[PDB]
């Protein structure tokens, strides 16, 4: 089916094609990408031709092709000797769902988060020039990634430093976020070439040949125009869906309706928020690029006058919420915890200094699994929690999430963060939450009795704690499990009470071991409860970035999953 | 001549003094500056006319005049009732040297970081529109603020949403906006200031000092009759109407004490050997012998000290403009290509690049060094500029080594290790302030240090004061007496916050009745790490009596670092009070 690609293990092999074969090769690549994604598309498909043209033209890994986000670089990987590893792309122990510098020499940059390619490529371009080297730099940034500030300033500087580099604007007219499986410029003083057919491969080859070496005059933006999902009609027709398509039949487009087959924390936040804004005209939702993936599609439909896609500009989303909140709105930045890091300062400075009524509904909090280390949102519990007046929450379920939403909208005290994972609300065997009644902010909830050992933890981590303590449920609840559904402030009182009465605690968070665990320990230290009588066992994400997997795999290896909490509890 | 503007008390009063009265107001402002100097600049002067025009045209605080960074808004504050509080601006318990929403109704936003005004004013514009309100929104943003991504994306979105709102692109010379904690920012290439693709109304460039024209422009754009977002490129000499400031907007950015009559200033403050100078000196020294070394700064070249570095190693110096995100990911790209890029940047501004550190650098463990100036309390630039968070936010980032040199020697050693340690990133956090100038490499300030390994600086086994940088100086100063008291209370240069000296922590932890940690950071940083390490070293009963003596989890208003530190209870006196509490 793919005779060209069968003889392509690398960009050299592609160059052994003729330009004419590249159209054939791209169809093959798209059919490979289709198949790769068929298991459970649009960005990579939309990028095939330019990937092909770039690897036909450019001499990676000598030349540097940087893929903003790297989600569209499936053909790039395929064409860089990772074709047969596409099957395990993003899978645990497999390749990344992005270009990953550690994965491939052809991966110039370790992307996931967007808009970095320009800056990275600028870095490379300068860094080459500094070393007196002379290889190309190419970035491929999506139009979505171009909306980001770091893209734009990077271009400002790229076009200020005037180095060899070829930005490609891959305009399929899609804001496409960072994720690893499931997702002119006049004043920049940059050459601008396009828009062009981002699927006329031979033309992209021709352009790329003729632009990459203009470089003595400085950088070029090659605006190409793609079709997201290109060469998969269904993906072309429904790029938003198909971009992160589930298991689909390449024959029919028909896919597994995971979204509907579940109910996500996105959905819950979305439902809670679309519910909230009905009764609250100050409520305004803001997503950076993620009306879909923070679930706000219905919100955007229902409250279009209160919905703000900033594109992939989390900083924007947050400081725009700061501005909304400054005008006495109740702006809610829907965003992932991984992307909240982009807005970090905007939280700190733009919001929290003035203790603004910015709520943050924080998806993908902790380990996102598949989206790997670029997208593991394990750090918000740390970084948000060091910000004065950033209240931080983690709902155990949609009820708590709503309550949390409902408090933050109602509490103009200061901003509130609500962190909840990529996934769906599991609350069957494990105790979930209330029903939709605003709780006391900062006040945890014991969900299991016990005074020997207390498993302070929240959201995904409380599911783990409760899961760990399941047997303790059945055994007179020796091990308490507290919904430490407030990371900021902590339930200092509950902490104090458990920590003064328990031989030990376990803290658990789907976060790095600088977050909640460190807060609990901080608070205990402040309470002087960190005597040798007291112990505390932080069972969390380690201080190592977490390569793509299942969250369960990663959490298991991190040792916060029920088994590992239980192993801690056996160590206790 | 105070009188005229002295009898002026409200925006209405200012409006009452219009044509052939603006000049008198300017003279009064100059006189006020002189009076402020006698007992006890550059953008504020450069922005007088725009501020005047904006307050003349716009009915703040009903209308919203936002000031990107907020530093240039001295006339704004002056003209919004804080004229007699300019004397106490940036002073402890006084007003912010930036617009601060909690300071004034007229401060529509709380700035000090750059590039926020657009996003903020967009938020205000939307928020108005959503509330069915109809007040003007205007932001004044410098071009230097404009170079930032957050500016640019916000404008991208501003022009996407097409709400009524106004951006006054300030700074024709394109000179970096005057950051209260940064210094000679003039070699910055921040000149984004054009917006066709932003779909924003664009007007100007206009004389940003022709006030009556600014008023005229402002009337005809920032009426409620104007739909959608407008950029008013004004053209504003930084230092305008102060010749010396106009001549040296780099210096008069943030001029020291000076005589209005003569421009003569106390270069003295800057004549101190700063941590900027040490980093700069170390780095300019390092890059001589290291061609992988590339310094990067986000428009802070003066106050990261890199003016000499840019001079000596222009081929390795990268002002990215006010684009810390850019600096860090660009350093990630340099670092990817096997450089040893060093993002010189302030800890407050490093927060901008936070993700870029996390994602762009640390996930690939890139050789991005960070020379984090303004670490901890910067003092008088207050909560918008206190870099007390790096010790927290960086320290949760896998493989982000974090240091704090106790002096230039340690800073060099630190620099010299991170350059050598090109398998990972390293942050070096040192305050706004001064230390000791060491000899160049001829005197071998390239002392080798073991990264991650603290240094006991004072003996003691009763109490151990783990601290670094400003906080070690506090610990050692706390332990001044302890020293004269048979050295009961050790002080450890906890000069590594990541990794900690787990071994030393452990060894002090298990031997001392008590610890103190001390950091010129929030009580989420070093202290939280120590206690996290003690937690994990419950193997060795890290369950000592620990005292985190640090910046509270409260944003700190502009003051002296020492005032703020004292109030934060990390200063020597407070550590000693802690030591008595131990």
């Amino acid at each position: 089916p793919t005779p060209l690609l069968d003889t392509i293990n690398y960009p050299i092999h592609m160059k052994n094609l003729s330009v004419k074969e590249l159209k054939q090769l791209s169809d093959e690549l798209r059919s490979d990408v289709i198949f790769n994604v068929s298991k459970t598309l649009g960005s990579s498909l939309g990028v095939v031709e330019l990937t092909v043209a770039l690897h036909y033209i450019f001499n990676t890994p000598q030349d540097k092709i940087l893929w903003d986000v790297g989600h569209q670089s499936y053909p790039h990987k395929i064409l860089t000797g990772r074709r047969g590893k596409m099957p395990t792309m993003r899978q645990t122990n497999g390749l990344s769902g992005f270009t990953k510098r550690g994965e491939s020499e052809h991966d110039c940059f370790g992307t996931g988060h967007s808009s970095t390619t320009i800056s990275a490529g600028l870095g490379m371009a300068v860094g080459r020039d500094l070393k007196g080297k002379n290889n190309n730099v190419v970035a491929v940034i999506g139009d979505g990634a171009m909306t980001a500030g770091q893209a734009y300033e990077a271009m400002n500087n790229a076009g200020y430093l005037d180095s060899d580099m070829i930005v490609i604007l891959n305009d399929n007219k899609q804001v496409s976020l960072p994720t690893a499986t499931l997702d002119l410029f006049e004043e920049l003083g940059l050459y601008y070439i396009g828009p062009v057919d981002g699927h006329n491969i031979d033309d992209l080859v021709a352009i790329l040949k003729e632009v990459k070496s203009t470089r003595t005059t400085g950088p070029v933006l090659i605006h190409v125009v793609t079709e997201k999902g290109r060469g998969y009609p269904y993906a072309e027709r429904a790029d938003d869906k198909y971009h992160g398509v589930v298991k689909f039949d390449p024959a029919t487009g028909r896919q597994f309706k995971t979204t509907n087959k579940t109910q996500s924390y996105t959905t819950y936040f979305a439902e809670a928020l679309v519910a909230e804004a009905e009764v609250d005209k100050d409520v305004v939702a803001i997503h950076a690029a993620m009306g879909g993936g923070t679930g706000l599609n219905l919100f955007q439909r229902r409250f279009p006058t209160r919905c703000f896609d900033v594109g992939i500009a989390e900083q924007h989303a947050v400081t725009f919420a700061a501005g909304l909140a400054c005008e006495g709105l109740k702006p809610f930045c829907a965003i992932y915890s991984s992307f909240m890091q982009r807005a970090y300062d905007q939280v700190v400075h733009d919001v929290d200094l003035q203790k603004l009524p910015v709520r943050f509904a924080m998806d993908r909090a902790g380990l996102v699994g598949a989206d790997g280390p670029t997208h593991c949102g394990a750090f918000d519990v740390t970084f948000m929690a060091c910000l004065p007046n950033m209240i931080v929450m983690a709902p155990s379920d949609e009820a708590d999430l709503f309550n949390m939403v409902a408090t933050a909208v109602a509490i103009d005290d200061r901003p509130s963060c609500f962190r909840y994972p990529r996934g769906n609300g599991i609350g069957v065997a494990l105790p979930p939450g209330n029903k939709g009644v605003p709780i006391e902010i900062g006040k945890g909830r014991i969900l299991k009795e016990g005074e020997r050992v207390a498993l302070l933890g929240y959201g995904s981590a409380v599911q783990s704690c409760l899961g760990a303590a399941v047997m303790l449920e059945e055994r007179g609840l020796n091990v308490t499990v507290a919904d430490a559904r407030f990371c900021k402030p902590l339930d200092r009182a509950l902490i104090r009470s458990l920590a003064k009465s328990h031989e030990v605690l376990i803290t658990v968070e789907e976060g790095s071991i600088g977050g909640f665990g460190s807060h609990v320990v901080q608070f205990l230290a402040l309470d002087g409860l960190l005597d040798g009588k007291l112990k505390w066992r932080p069972m969390v994400l380690p201080d190592r970035y977490i390569d793509h997997g299942a969250p369960a795999d990663q959490l298991a290896e991190a040792g916060l999953m029920p088994s590992h909490i239980a192993a801690t509890a056996l160590n206790l």
